């Protein structure tokens, strides 16, 4: 029933959903000059050598590659985690124009797109109980900005035609995260929440500072997607991002000076 267009989109999100007014939504504006250089940080841990992706689907909100997260292949740790957390799948958020797509923002600046890793906090044992808990999940961030191809997203970009449409999905062994990221490891962190129903508000946020650069060739096979399924009218998936939302009483602190 959700969705992204006028009728279904973030403004409604709060009739079925009503901690999308609660004081720990995602995501936020960091506004840069505000956020606190935090010395104590632990270094930032991802361990992506051992991931084992298992497919990729159209889920009608974006795409997802899933991971095996049965043992501890693809973790993060470190940082303002407690402990080892699980990568579980990564997915993306984009624009229907090449100024707007991501989700978090930046002194108010908007990016293509944003990816998001999505991991588990291991001492709940799955995810669905660390959904529960108000620090059961962290979710990297990465912004996409167009520019030069990013090699290893091709082999994603690849494979879109497979899973035009709402609920199709295909075989995505092999593909290795690591790929994805940027030379620096440099982040924003904050408490905050999923973005996308039900809101749980159980997310530790951490947010990198340096963008991927993509092509735009990369970006428009992303918005060539659907959000309906197959035989429904044709509604291309683009602008699937929730606005920023109110940091209420909350801190972002900075990995760096
Ligand atoms: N943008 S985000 O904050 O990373 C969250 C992205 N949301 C999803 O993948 C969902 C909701 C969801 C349902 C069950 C779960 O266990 C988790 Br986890 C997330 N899709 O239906
Ligand atoms: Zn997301």
């Amino acid at each position: 029933h959700w969705g992204y267009g006028k009728h279904n989109g973030p403004e409604h999100w709060h009739k079925d959903f009503p901690i999308a007014k609660g004081e720990r939504q995602s995501p936020v504006d960091i506004d840069t000059h505000t956020a606190k250089y935090d010395p104590s940080l632990k270094p930032l841990s991802v361990s992506y050598d051992q991931a084992t992706s298992l497919r990729i689907l159209n889920n009608g909100h974006s795409f997802q590659v899933t991971f095996d997260d049965s043992q501890d292949k693809a973790v993060l740790k470190g940082g303002p985690l407690d402990g080892t957390y699980r990568l579980l799948q990564f997915h993306f958020h984009w624009g229907s124009l090449d100024g707007q797509g991501s989700e978090h923002t930046v002194d108010k600046k908007k990016y293509a797109a944003e990816l998001h890793l999505v991991h588990w906090n291991t001492k709940y044992g799955d995810v669905d109980k660390a959904l529960q808990q108000p620090d059961g999940l962290a979710v990297l961030g990465i912004f996409l900005k167009v520019g030069s191809a990013k090699p290893g997203l091709q082999k994603v970009v690849d494979v879109l035609d497979s899973i035009k449409t709402e609920g199709k999905s295909a075989d995505f062994t092999n593909f290795d995260p690591r790929g994805l990221l940027p030379e620096s490891l440099d982040y924003w962190t904050y408490p905050g929440s999923l973005t996308t129903p039900p809101l749980a508000e159980g997310v530790t946020w951490i947010v990198l500072k340096e963008p991927i650069s993509v092509s735009s060739e990369q970006v428009l096979k992303f918005r060539k997607l659907n959000f309906n399924g197959e035989g429904e009218p044709e509604e291309l998936m683009v602008d699937n991002w929730r606005p920023a939302q109110p940091l209420k009483n909350r801190q972002i602190k900075a990995s760096f000076k």
